[PDB]
């Protein structure tokens, strides 16, 4: 599970949003610091939380990686991103996780839901998971 | 973390040892049933627990995926295996995880340690993690 | 924490239903094996799952320990129980959880909900948590 | 459960050191925000981290709640504290944990260990868990 101190949207933001991420091995430390083991893959969308919230407002579509769900939302434009792949998945802790970098520019698909009570009142509907990029 | 009901060696055996695994999408259900989210990658060694315990008994070498550790052990022979890769990493639960199959035959490297009190007394030293395959 | 391989009803039964429990220090081992740390308190209702499902048919009331919920149900009568209190809550693991036995006879209040798809199809409504005892 | 971003000493201080805590129902929110479920009990020692580090210099004793450990230390004197007891342990989440306040003055016993690499280098030995109070 996610760290209990974070809402789904807050944990989404920590993992999936970074406007100018450093190289993956550095950028991933901010995520893995909250974990017991290294995340095997992660995509940083180079955008803002507010921008993703706006994408939550368009037409509801099927989630490509969760095909029983239809609370997903696709961006109208391709966005710059940085994908990170764990090179040493046998790592037993987070002291030494190494990542390969794959920059790109793709549409993204997010699942959105009603906010958590701990979420800011500014956005009643928020992204809760990055489903995929296209 | 691992499920607390299992020792490191017991959880290793559930993930890493299967003599005749079915296709990955089926085989992985046995692992993911104990998890909240799908495992992103997994290698089934087509061998027995006792055989891996014997490999724990050879010369201690550096762990390729944990280079500050030197409690790893490499098999003397290549062993048949099945590697499973998660095709839909955006899956939000374990109901629908889909895997790609990659059979192979490789040396394996395991980290071994003294057993847990809950582990069987038969093996005082046991494999606790699959570090990598070669 | 509930192990994901169990439904809420299955986990409820494991923690809260035992017709003839042994001493608490023995009885609690089965529950604590699913945990990283000793459970601080646990009440074993000396009853059957069928008895509790019957109570789910009683008048719904507000849950005393979850006041925003109204799917709770109080037993019409007191039932025999074994309450277990953790003697050494400073324990850092589950190697030696020690409990004081407090046998008794009290009313119980359970929350009841529609069955999980994994639950038996023959009980459409099942107990999912022990709210309190009186 | 201790969030991995904290050392044992840091997590000890968060749970067990508060010089002037507010009412328990307020004071416990900071601890329960790191948790999925309400903590059943918690003792706030009204002291300073420097005071507790001094106690680590006292005569080592067997840990009362961890009898296989001998790195515990008892305070020479009673110290002011606030003990908090969970009123509604049937609570299913941390939305409304309610606590009873039990102010007091007791001896405390802490386990002390060598610092984590992430801990300040200026205290070579630090408290890592509150074993019990007397
Ligand atoms: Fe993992
Ligand atoms: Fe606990
Ligand atoms: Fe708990």
């Amino acid at each position: 599970m996610r760290p209990p101190q974070f809402t789904r949207a807050q944990w989404f933001a920590i993992q999936a949003i970074s406007l100018n991420p450093p190289r993956c091995t550095i950028a991933m430390r901010a995520i893995n610091n909250y974990r017991w083991r290294c995340k095997n893959q992660n995509t940083f969308l180079r955008t803002t939380f507010a921008n993703v919230v706006n994408v939550c407002g368009n037409q509801s579509i099927r989630c490509p990686h969760n095909r029983t769900l239809n609370n997903c939302h696709r961006s109208r434009f391709r966005v710059p991103l940085l994908h990170c792949d764990l090179i040493n998945p046998g790592a037993q802790n987070i002291s030494n996780c190494r990542y390969a970098d794959r920059p790109g520019r793709r549409f993204y698909v997010v699942a959105c839901d009603n906010r958590d009570p701990r979420d800011s009142p500014r956005y009643p509907v928020v992204p809760v998971h990055l489903d995929t990029t296209i």
